């Protein structure tokens, strides 16, 4: 009883093999994913909160979040 | 009873294999990548909170977060 | 009974093997990974507060957190 | 010039009062959560490999991973 | 100029107060939670291996991992 | 000029009172938790290797790691 597992890459004359292996030249950058499983919470996920109250302000709000 | 596994990068005449190999030449930098699972939860992720009150203010309210 | 296992990377006449090897030439800088699993808690994660109250600010509040 | 701020929880007649406290009594377990960044990279995560060759095997290959 | 700040729980007749103090009753047991941040990298995280060869087994491989 | 910080917790008539105290009667046992940051790294992390070749093992291989 015979098995033969072959995985083969073969190149005459003189080229690049790139054999399983990933290669990343470029840059990566991927912002703000956000997976969220949530049950029965008070979840503020990737929400940031920016208030400014500035130059001459009187009786004034502001009412952010949850 | 006979078995062969063979895995193979063959190259004649001179260049470059890359076998089981990463390779990173580009900058990486993913930003803000948010994973939650949450119960019964109470979470602020990822949500910086920033109030400023400046210059002549009176009375006034920022109000933020949970 | 006979087995024979190869991995192989063969090149004739001079160039670059790169076997099993991490390469990392590029910078490399991800910010703000968040991974939360949270149950019944009151969690600040990566939501830092900044509260600034300046020049001429009175009977006034920034309210942040929890 | 006056501020005030109150955070009140009152009871009159006898009963419990929770205020800014978790809570957990139940049974928490949380299985097999996989939060994965990647780049450029060969990752095998919360993938086990079993391999079983038994009672009378001959010339065979399991073959798993990457 | 005056300022009150105040956090209240307050009770009459005889109750429990729980305040800003976590309380677990409950068995914790979260398993096989994988945080995984990888650049070029080579990673085997959580993946046991598990091979046998057993009872009359001739020419055979259990094949696994990178 | 006047300033009141107050935090209290008041019961009447006598009952617990938990104040900023963490209480924990549950069993904890959080299993197999891997947190992981890799750039340019072959990691086995929590990815123990058992092989067995038992009992009238002939010419056979367990390949496992790396």
């Amino acid at each position: 009883l015979t098995f033969r597992e072959n995985a083969k890459a073969k190149t005459d004359h003189g080229a690049e093999i790139v054999y399983k292996s990933p290669v990343v030249s470029g840059d990566t950058s991927p912002r703000h994913l956000s997976n969220v499983s949530s049950t029965g919470s008070i979840d503020m996920v990737d929400s940031p909160q920016l208030a400014t109250l500035a130059d001459e302000v009187s009786a004034s709000l502001a009412k952010q979040g949850l």
